[PDB]
């Protein structure tokens, strides 16, 4: 219940919110039914409109007035944005060449320069060059500023998990924001975008900025800007909080925009009928620069620009129904659309199998658009699972398409042209970034990345210490001038031992048999400074990775590539190897095939023995360090050494043998060279994080020995590739990938065909950071080369995408 003959007089649109029953003249009043019986009036003036004319210039004030054209406007802070301009012979903010700001110009009593976000919804990245001639501030801003060709979402790319995730450096499964729409089983209870529901503080985890703000004595303005106050009162709001003293003023405001997104749903991303959005949207922000100029504060503000997603060609037509694959069609429930996700319509039906939903669902029409996966077989780069908000089974609907439950529910709701919400990675979900402000750099382009970065700027920004989040503090100091975060690299937890050779071959009882009794002084004192570490230049290019918990593991040295040897795991952590633009490919030789051998530097009782996986039917092996790359028949014996050997399934191994046989071969010609670091991912619970030994949920039958989840590959070469990988003076360039490790090639449609039909398509699904995969296995890479911490944090932060321009 509201008592709403309160009054809003001389409390328009006050930052802090007073109490129920008592009537509200914040922001948020309309959508909680709220506001007192004179909000319109007092709040929402529009009378004379947004703009001065001439014949208004130096008027008597009238409070009516929706902004000012007297003489007292500028001392009130609400003249119309463009009263200097037609009253004062003053110039647009636009027309105004652009002049480098090396220092903040800001009026007195200003202590820090503040942060204004201006967010676009469905700002799609190719808008800013497309629209480039309809959008002179937007351009001018991003002409004179920092920019990104674009900046990657999250998924999924809808609206609030992205600018939720913009306010907090969370991925949606960390701060609970999972979609538009959800069910927690936990509070049985759904969050929609439609109603009151979405406003209870139980659903928004993590600490969005403007409460790290205030915790930390920096005031904030609104971030929620209800649908019905209109673009001019948001601004000039925003343009009267910045006149406040300086004990009242925030420092951080947000402006948002319902456009492009609306227009873009109603015609598409290009629907000539988007022209105008843009050049509205473009307006508003020539408002909002020429009100700063007018408040001498131009020079002053940061001001971002940033989109929540971008938008993508969708029709009715192009919908996908569960109808026509499944039979019990009613025993489920659907969120549709651009992703889908899956539950049971009742729990008290003990009949329904996500088995057999998710076969019923696979590979089953030749041009099927959407492919189901149990959440924690989606890609790791999405980090879309750890949440009992997200169902266990999700369809990745392909660019372009929907999937909905029945017929009936698309034409029971053509009317749209587009939407939004794929896989984050596809070039038409990408937005933008542009920053423009003291702290940011002048006319600077930097290299595209995730919004999930943002937050730790944000705070950088405001003198703020962010909460923790996803982002990785450091990686983007590259677009800022000053205030810089100054990170160091993380302190090795456990140190490795340097095992000789202390164990004789009959001590070992493994299983295991090699054809290797084959017999040199000039030879002899050369094999033994191979496993000394005489090599390891060449295949440990960036030093060893520093392992950040406590474990036990051993170095171990080969003439052709060096490993992290867990005593825990039975497995290598890692394994660099560093394979030349002029490397051979050869076989496995006929004597060699089923050739396992004891490491007398590793006991019998850290091991991995043969026999398990003789007894284990479903599980085979591979080796890290892959054979085919052995630099010489001698050498090639030190790929079959028991601790390069790691559990593989035998479908997996089809993957594994061709990304060793064919592709590093391949990427090693194209890059001049490459050094490649393997090894095994544990994630069991599907968190992003390294598991500790007692979280293992399957081990080889029989045995100790702990079964990944992943495999992973981390590429790196040169950035110049005139250079070759092992002899770099500059930047460096890599991909990465977390393969899942699973029992069948499910995933590929095609994997029945040749691996050189599928395989790299696989791959490039798979694709990583260098990030997320020190999460996942509490290793940190590039310890030792000779670039800057910070453009090494940057590198770590790159996925490779495999999208065209
Ligand atoms: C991305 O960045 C984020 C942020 O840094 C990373 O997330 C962190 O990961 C940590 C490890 O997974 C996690 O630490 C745990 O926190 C527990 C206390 O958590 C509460 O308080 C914090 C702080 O204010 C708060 O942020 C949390 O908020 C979560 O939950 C509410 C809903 O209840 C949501 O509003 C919110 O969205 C958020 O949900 C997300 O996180 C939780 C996990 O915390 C998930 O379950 C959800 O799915 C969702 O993703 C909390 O309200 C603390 O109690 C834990 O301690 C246990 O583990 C330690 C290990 O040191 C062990 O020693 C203890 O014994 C203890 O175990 C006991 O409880 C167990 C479980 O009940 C039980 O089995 C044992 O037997 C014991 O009794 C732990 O320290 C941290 O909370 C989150 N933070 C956030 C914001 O998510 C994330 O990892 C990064 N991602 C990647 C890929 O890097
Ligand atoms: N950084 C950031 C940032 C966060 C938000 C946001 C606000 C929120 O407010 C609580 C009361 C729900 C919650 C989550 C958010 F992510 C935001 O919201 C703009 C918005 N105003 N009006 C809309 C209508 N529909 C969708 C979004 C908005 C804009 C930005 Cl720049
Ligand atoms: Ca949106
Ligand atoms: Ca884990
Ligand atoms: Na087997
Ligand atoms: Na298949
Ligand atoms: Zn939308």
């Amino acid at each position: 219940w509201t008592a709403t003959s309160g009054s809003c007089k001389g409390r328009c649109f006050e930052l802090q919110e007073v109490g129920p029953p008592d009537c509200r003249c914040d922001n948020l009043c309309k959508s909680y039914s709220s506001c007192c019986h004179d909000f319109d009036e007092l709040c929402l003036k529009t009378a004379r409109g947004w703009e001065c004319t001439k014949d208004r210039c130096g008027e008597v004030r009238n409070e009516e007035n929706a902004c000012h054209c007297s003489e007292d406007c500028l001392s009130r802070g609400d003249c119309c944005t463009n009263y200097q301009v037609v009253c004062k012979g003053e110039s647009h903010w636009v027309d105004d060449d652009c002049e480098e700001i090396k220092v903040p110009e800001c009026p007195a009593g200003f202590v820090r320069p503040p942060l204004i976000i201006f967010s676009v919804d469905g700002f799609r990245a190719s808008y800013m060059k497309k629209g480039s001639k309809v959008m002179p501030n937007i351009e001018k801003l991003r002409s004179c500023g920092t920019h990104a060709p674009y900046m990657r979402p999250v998924y999924p790319t809808k609206t609030f998990p992205n600018l939720y995730t913009l306010a907090t450096g969370l991925y949606p499964e960390s701060h609970g924001i999972v979609g538009n729409s959800m069910y927690d089983p936990v509070f049985d209870a759904s969050f929609h975008l439609r109603g009151r529901e979405k406003f209870n503080h139980r659903w928004w985890g993590g600490q969005p900025l403007w409460i790290t703000a205030t915790k930390q004595g920096v005031r904030a303005g609104t971030f929620f800007w209800s649908v019905s106050i209109p673009h001019e009162r948001r601004i000039l709001t925003i343009l009267q909080w910045l006149s406040l003293p300086d004990n009242e003023r925030p420092s951080v405001y947000a402006f948002y925009s319902e456009q492009p997104d609306f227009s873009g749903h109603k015609y598409g991303p290009f629907g000539p009928e988007m022209t105008n959005p843009l050049r509205e949207i473009d307006k508003t922000v020539g408002q909002l620069m020429d009100g700063l100029k007018q408040l001498r504060l131009h020079r002053c503000v940061n001001v971002i620009f940033v989109g929540d997603h971008g938008m993508e060609d969708v029709t009715c037509d192009r919908t996908e129904f569960l109808s026509n694959y499944l039979t019990n069609v009613d025993d489920i429930t659907l969120v549709p659309g651009t992703l889908g996700r899956i539950r049971a319509k009742s729990i008290n039906n003990s009949k329904y199998d996500p088995k057999t939903i998710i076969a019923a669902l696979t590979c089953k029409k030749p041009d099927q658009h959407f492919k189901p996966y149990m959440k924690q077989h989606l890609p790791k780069r999405l980090h879309y699972a750890n949440n009992r908000r997200i169902e266990d089974i999700h369809l990745l609907v392909d660019r372009r398409w929907h999937v909905a439950r029945k017929p009936l529910d698309v034409y029971k709701k053509c009317f749209f042209q587009g939407d939004h919400g794929f896989d984050n990675k596809v070039n038409s979900m990408q937005t933008v970034f542009v920053g423009y402000g003291p702290t940011f750099k002048y006319r600077t382009k930097v290299p595209p990345f995730e919004n999930i970065e943002l937050y730790n700027v944000m705070c950088d920004l405001l003198g703020l210490k962010p909460a923790p989040n996803n982002g990785t503090h450091g990686s983007l100091n590259h677009l800022l001038r000053t205030n810089t975060f100054r990170p160091t690299m993380p302190d090795e937890v456990s140190r490795p031992n340097y095992p000789g050779i202390m164990y004789l071959q009959s001590e070992f009882d493994l299983g295991c048999t090699c054809d290797d009794k084959v017999e040199n002084k000039l030879e002899e004192l050369n094999k033994r400074l191979h496993t000394k570490g005489s090599t390891k230049e060449r295949h440990l290019l960036y030093g060893r990775p520093a392992v950040l918990y406590r474990t036990s593991y051993d170095i171990l040295y080969h003439t052709d590539f060096e490993s992290g040897y867990s005593e825990i795991f039975l497995m290598p952590l890692w394994t660099s190897y560093t394979i030349s633009k002029q490397a051979e490919v050869s076989s496995i030789p006929e004597h060699l095939t089923n050739c396992v051998r004891p490491d007398v530097r590793v006991s019998p009782g850290f091991s991995q023995n043969c026999l398990a996986y003789k007894n284990d039917k479903q599980m085979s092996y591979g080796f890290l360090f892959p054979p085919y790359l052995s630099s010489s028949p001698e050498a090639k014996y030190d790929a079959f050494l028991v601790t390069n050997m790691v559990p593989m399934y035998p479908a997996f191994k089809r993957v594994w043998a061709y990304f060793q046989r064919v592709l590093v071969k391949k990427y090693a010609s194209e890059r001049n060279g490459v050094n490649v670091i393997s090894g095994p991912i544990f994630d069991y619970n599907y968190d992003g994080l390294r598991d500790t030994e007692d979280e293992i949920k399957q081990y080889v039958e029989g045995s100790s020995i702990p079964v990944p989840t992943h495999y992973y590959s981390i590429i790196t070469s040169c950035l110049d590739f005139t250079q070759p990988a092992d002899k770099c003076d500059g930047p460096l360039s890599v991909s990465s990938f977390i393969l899942p490790h699973r029992p069948d090639n499910d995933e590929s449609c095609n994997s029945s065909e040749d691996e050189s039909k599928w395989v790299e398509e696989l791959m490039k699904m798979h694709t990583a950071r260098v990030r997320d995969i020190e999460h996942l296995t509490g290793l940190d890479f590039y310890r030792k080369t000779s670039r800057s911490y910070s453009e090494i944090l940057t590198l770590k932060t790159y996925l490779h995408t495999y999208e065209s321009e």
